[PDB]
């Protein structure tokens, strides 16, 4: 059932996206940067398109994601930036690339991908059709 579908992952994604703010270090990624009050001013020259867990959180509480890949790409968005902005020996760094991990490990134990492999097929079913 497609519309069921939609629904399961969803329900998946709402799951994930609060994992991730309760995992160590994951409040960090909770908000936008405040660049003055973190001493980083220049973030947002560097970080055009930022993103953060609430961010995803109101994009998935107002329907805003479409397929289940739309949401792994804003969720990968943030670790990008983190590790775009941050040099590899920074706690910052470590820590965006530890959530990183736990992040893709959650979308293999949650079966999140098969929703993945499901909407590539469906697309394809429709271009024949
Ligand atoms: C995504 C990100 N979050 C936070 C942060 C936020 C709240 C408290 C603390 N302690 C750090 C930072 C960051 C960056 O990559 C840019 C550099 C600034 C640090």
């Amino acid at each position: 059932s497609p519309e069921f579908m939609n629904k399961q992952w969803y329900l998946l994604a709402n799951q994930l996206i609060l994992s991730l703010s309760k995992y160590e270090g994951g409040h960090i990624f909770e908000k936008l940067v405040d660049a003055k009050k973190q001493n980083c001013p220049d973030y947002y020259d560097v970080i055009k398109n930022p993103m953060s867990f609430s961010c995803i959180k109101t994009k998935l509480k107002k329907g805003q994601y479409a397929y289940p890949s739309e949401f792994v790409k804003d969720v990968q968005l943030i670790f990008d930036n983190c590790s775009l902005y941050n040099t590899s020996n920074s706690v910052v760094a470590i820590t965006g690339k530890n959530i990183e991990t736990y992040f893709n490990n959650q979308l293999i134990v949650m079966g999140y991908n098969n929703f993945i492999l499901k909407e590539k097929k469906i697309n394809d079913m429709l271009k024949l059709v």
